[PDB]
């Protein structure tokens, strides 16, 4: 379950990091090459839009991974919860047996109020 | 004093308003005409900078006038303050005369403690 989902989240962080590094490299290549001749308006404006789009995508990937890590941590407790439930089920069944026993004792004690029945009640 | 300063502030408001109206007219003429051919980069970028500069100047003129109106209102009370001071000065002089009179009475009462001197004291 979470063993693979988390490995994929780590792969995502690796890829969004590489994207950030490359987007930053183009950000700078753009500033240095385009300031040489501002008349190349389409090239500088298109590349700046590209850089902003990548920066947003990187930030979104970070947030998405941050949320999915909370889902993953909830998932990783599956076996601990399963064992807690098995214990709760066994406890419920034992409580039921004790209740049925007490009911039978109550009926026996009222029908035949022997001292032994009072001892069994306690 | 404030009679002219305030007239000048009103003239300023009239002129900054006319500037705002003209800056707005160019803002719109620029957007509508330049979208026809975005390749005229120098014209659109220079005129947008012009519009931003004018918008800032108009806002600053508004704030400056708002402050100067507080100085003007303080200035307009010159005659009311002058008259209050004239009253305070006359009061101070009268208080001094009363104090000197009381001192002389005290000396007369101690030197010759006639009942009339006690009456004058009260």
């Amino acid at each position: 379950g979470s063993e693979v989902e988390i490995l994929k989240a780590l792969l995502e962080l690796k890829k969004s990091t590489a994207e950030l590094k490359r987007a930053t490299a183009s950000l700078r290549a753009i500033t240095e090459e385009l300031k040489k001749n501002p008349s190349e308006d389409a090239l500088v404006e298109h590349n700046r839009a590209i850089v902003e789009h990548n920066a947003i995508i990187v930030e979104n990937n970070r947030i998405i991974a941050a949320v999915l890590m909370l889902i993953v941590v909830a998932v990783g407790m599956t076996q601990e919860i399963k064992k807690a439930l098995e214990e709760l089920v066994a406890s419920t069944a034992e409580l039921k047996r004790a209740t049925a026993s007490l009911r039978a004792i109550t009926e026996e004690l009222k029908k035949n109020p022997s001292e032994d029945a009072l001892v069994e009640h306690n």
